[PDB]
């Protein structure tokens, strides 16, 4: 029943896709908020994922600079931001280190997918946030919540989070 608790989800790369657990990615909602499935290399399976949700975990958009998501939040609880990252471009580790921020909060400021996955597969960062009384605590970073959850990912070695299967679900990590 993941489809029930999801509040927001975006795979930067493809276009409007429902994952097999019922998780519908918002067709490229942040770059001009216009969607253009830039699959192209569907011949590079993410391995970990079944063909359709693999698309949701494989397709990438146009990396340029710090581009970020707006996840409007109006409640409190454990919001679990689990984004699936993929990278198939420049084979280098501990150099292509991306920034990953959850409402400004740099949770993964070092994201080098190639090092973490090694070969073309599905990388996942599971980021549970705890909001209480209007304050949003991510892992060990505690700050007051403001307006929405803001996932800003910043370019490291040219690329930032290349494929971005952003999935924020509500209420719990369990």
């Amino acid at each position: 029943g993941l489809a029930d608790k999801v509040i927001w989800a975006v795979n930067a790369g493809g276009e409007s896709h429902v994952d097999v657990h019922g998780i519908h990615y918002r067709k490229d909602p942040l770059e001009g908020r216009v969607g253009r499935a830039s699959d192209y290399g569907m011949k590079l399976p993410i391995l970990r994922s079944n063909p359709e949700d693999q698309v949701l975990y494989q397709t990438e958009r146009y990396n340029e600079d710090s581009f970020g998501y707006d996840i409007p939040i109006k409640e409190e609880g454990e919001y679990v931001l689990v984004l699936k990252f993929a990278e198939v471009y420049f084979a280098q580790s501990q150099q292509k280190v991306f920034d990953v921020r959850v409402n400004g909060h740099t949770v993964v400021k070092d994201l080098d997918i190639f090092d973490r996955v090694g070969h073309s597969t599905a990388h996942d960062e599971i980021i549970p946030i705890s909001i209480k009384k209007g304050k949003l605590s991510v892992q060990g970073e505690v700050s007051t919540f403001t307006g929405k959850l803001s996932v800003e990912f910043v370019k490291g070695y040219y690329d930032n989070p290349k494929v971005c299967a952003l999935f924020i679900m509500k209420g719990t990590a369990d």
